[PDB]
């Protein structure tokens, strides 16, 4: 197979700034005790493609988790505050956009190539988080 656009998530990234993080955890209804360790995580991801297939690894102090799912396609995930959610992640022009429900309740999840970067920006109701990372 050759090259893909979401090709340009490939790699491995570190995050380098946060901006309302545990505001988006206090939405999303995350206890105290998991915010506070999970708001001091730096963690790294490591995006890879094979196929259709995309994993999602996240490794940090505070959890190791993994996600690998085919575009349009549902799947099941246990979210690193021990959600266990529904999962829908679309290429919207370039975007990944990675809808969660659980409870009634649903999160939005955006990633994006920016200059060099890689901008998640985390979205519950009115509550949004920005979590940018570099190539590691
Ligand atoms: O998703 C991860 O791997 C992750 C890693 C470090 C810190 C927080 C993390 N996610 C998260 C935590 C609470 C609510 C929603 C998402």
């Amino acid at each position: 197979r050759g090259s893909h656009m979401c090709d340009a998530f490939v790699g491995t990234w570190k995050l380098v700034s946060s901006e309302n993080f545990d505001d988006y955890m206090k939405e999303v209804g995350v206890g105290f005790a998991t915010r506070k360790v999970a708001g001091m995580a730096k963690p790294n991801m490591i995006i890879s493609v094979n196929g259709d297939v995309i994993t999602i690894k996240s490794e940090s102090t505070f959890k190791n988790t993994e996600i690998s799912f085919i575009l349009g396609q549902e799947f099941d995930e246990v979210t690193a505050d021990d959600r266990k959610v529904k999962s829908t992640i679309t290429l919207d022009g370039g975007v990944l956009v990675h809808v969660q429900k659980w409870d009634g309740k649903s999160t939005t999840i955006k990633r994006k190539r920016e200059d060099d970067k890689l901008v998640v920006e985390c979205v519950m109701k009115g509550v949004t988080s920005t979590r940018v990372y570099e190539r590691a």
